[PDB]
């Protein structure tokens, strides 16, 4: 049952190359979660400094998970493949995964989980609001901190030490 698991590490998710990841990989490493989409106005911005962070946090154990999603406008309409090589434009080193939903009844189990941790709450209701909404995770797999669509990921770096 998604909704008791205690863990991101109890999940797993198939990668964009769509290889199964099993998510206790990141056990010991302080996690950034984010849906994200290739045409979306803050597409830019995000990749940006999610790819910053990634350079300048990985030897504190920063790891980034980004799962492709369409529900919000459309805006990530390709293929897998389509959307690894748009990352690679961006110089991506993180981890890019398949494709999924992040709302509705088909939505992959570990976005489900997220949304209902005491620390994943949204505003108005738990569902994702839009592209590029991040979860930080703990190393112990825990949620502790949301961040909305127009958060931009630099606004995540002053929570970092209270987690590394």
């Amino acid at each position: 049952d998604w909704r008791c698991a205690r863990s991101m590490h109890e999940f797993s998710a198939k990668d964009i190359d769509g290889h199964m990841v099993n998510l206790d990989k990141y056990r010991g490493f302080v996690c950034i979660v984010t849906n994200v989409a290739s045409q979306c106005g803050a597409t830019e911005v995000n990749y940006t400094q999610l790819v910053d962070l990634h350079a300048r946090y990985a030897e504190c154990g920063l790891r980034i998970l980004a799962f492709p999603c369409n529900q919000f406008g459309k805006q990530e309409p390709g293929s897998n493949e389509e959307i690894k090589e748009f990352a690679a434009g961006y110089n991506v080193k993180f981890d890019m995964f398949s494709k999924i939903c992040v709302n509705g009844d088909d939505a992959h189990p570990l976005w489900k989980w997220m949304k209902i941790q005491p620390k994943g709450k949204g505003i108005l209701g738990n569902a994702i609001k839009w592209n590029f909404t991040k979860f930080l995770i703990d190393k112990n797999g825990c949620v502790v901190k949301r961040y909305g669509p127009m958060e931009e990921p630099l606004v995540i770096e002053k929570d970092l030490p209270h987690y590394f």
